[PDB]
């Protein structure tokens, strides 16, 4: 995905910065298939915005299906990991 126009993605982005401003957030990335809504934030610590067995991101589906008005079976909550583009896997 990218930057423009989208709507939801720039709402959804302000709403969990404040959610996961000391967690370590850094922004989301969302699809939109013939399936589900997909929702995978990118945070330096995924196990904090997962919380204690999922605790915050079950918590953060809810709130998030009040808030934008989802179906749920219809969206999915997701955390990736910040990483920088470069580097080898090993080179050996």
């Amino acid at each position: 995905g990218s930057s423009g126009s989208s709507g939801f993605k720039a709402e959804l982005n302000e709403f969990l910065t404040r959610e996961l401003a000391e967690d370590g957030y850094s922004g989301v990335e969302v699809r939109v298939t013939p399936t589900r809504t997909e929702i995978i934030i990118l945070a330096t610590r995924t196990q904090n915005v997962l919380g204690e067995k999922g605790r915050r991101i079950r918590e953060l589906t809810a709130v998030v299906q009040k808030r934008f008005g989802f179906p749920e079976g219809s969206v999915e909550l997701y955390a990736e990991k910040v990483a920088t583009r470069g580097s080898g896997p090993s080179s050996g």
